[PDB]
């Protein structure tokens, strides 16, 4: 069990060296598409690429590229798409795939601002009354309500293709209190939040993939998408303890780079699952 082998390693001392056996036998694909000039000004500096069997494309016939990348996790039957933090000009992409990709949810799982820095573009309206066009992928953006909490907010959002004038009805979930260094010393809000985020809808079958994304870099969006399917296979399973993060997140890995980042967010990992199986179970 998992509890267990947390305990060897903890002990042991052995995460930093658990953490790099992963990162070798880790997945490497090519990301040519990324790497292309014309898309130089679509990437953020610092941050990871797409590889080109799972990115996802924009449906517009002059550059389809963005830097965004397609999980898909087949026993679990959970899908999530990861992106970058949206840049000032890549903001209408953004937008544009999660229209076309059909999604219900958006995870943002860090602030505007950092470490006194700038992590994204302000890519929604922090005012009913003040609503965001994006001119160039053709989508208006309203704020219909937000709800502030201690640990996160949720906000609800409303999409309007512009030609057709149809409009989807988008769930933002923002965790606003990753510390700016190392990870929460308990997993207990960003289980919370985690729950608040399924007991939504986003993450469920009847919709598309959730649109998840951090700052540059750094991981998190990996912490999420890990906890989520580990716990979903637990209940799954008719052997729970087979679930082995390890093995869950080197699959994971196959789709998209820097999942986790640094040794401590896979214990904070371990640590989510463990403590989210006792809660669900
Ligand atoms: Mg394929």
């Amino acid at each position: 069990e998992m509890e267990k082998e947390f305990e060897q390693i903890d002990k042991s001392g052995s995460w930093a060296a658990i953490y790099q056996d992963i990162r070798h036998e880790a997945s490497d694909f090519p990301c040519r598409v990324a790497k292309l000039p014309k898309n130089k000004n679509r990437n953020r500096y610092r941050d990871v690429s797409p590889f080109d069997h799972s990115r996802i494309k924009l449906h517009q016939e002059d550059n389809d590229y963005i830097n965004a990348s397609l999980i898909k996790m087949e026993e679990a039957q959970r899908s999530y798409i990861l992106t970058q933090g949206p840049l000032p000009n890549t903001c209408g992409h953004f937008w544009e795939m999660v229209w076309e990709q059909k999604s219900r949810g958006v995870v943002m799982l860090n602030r505007v601002m950092e470490k006194g820095s700038l992590k994204c573009a302000q890519y929604w309206p922090q005012k009913e009354e003040k609503e965001m066009i994006f001119e160039d992928t053709n989508l208006k953006l309203t704020l219909i309500s937000e709800d502030i909490k201690s640990y996160y907010t949720v906000r609800q959002l409303e999409l309007e293709n512009l030609t057709t004038q149809e409009t989807r009805e988008i769930l933002h979930f923002h965790y606003t209190t990753w510390p700016d260094f190392g990870v929460p010393e308990s997993p207990a809000s960003f289980l919370n939040f985690l729950f608040k985020v399924r007991e939504s809808g986003s993450l469920s079958p009847e919709h598309g993939p959730v649109v998840v994304h951090c700052s540059a870099g750094i991981g998190r969006s990996g912490t999420f998408c890990l906890a989520d399917t580990c716990l979903l296979l637990m209940d799954k399973r008719k052997d729970p303890s087979s679930v082995d993060i390890k093995k869950v997140l080197l699959e994971m890995r196959k789709f998209r780079m820097g999942l986790i980042q640094t040794a401590d967010q896979l214990r904070f990992s371990y640590l989510a699952v463990i403590e989210g199986a006792k809660f669900i179970m």
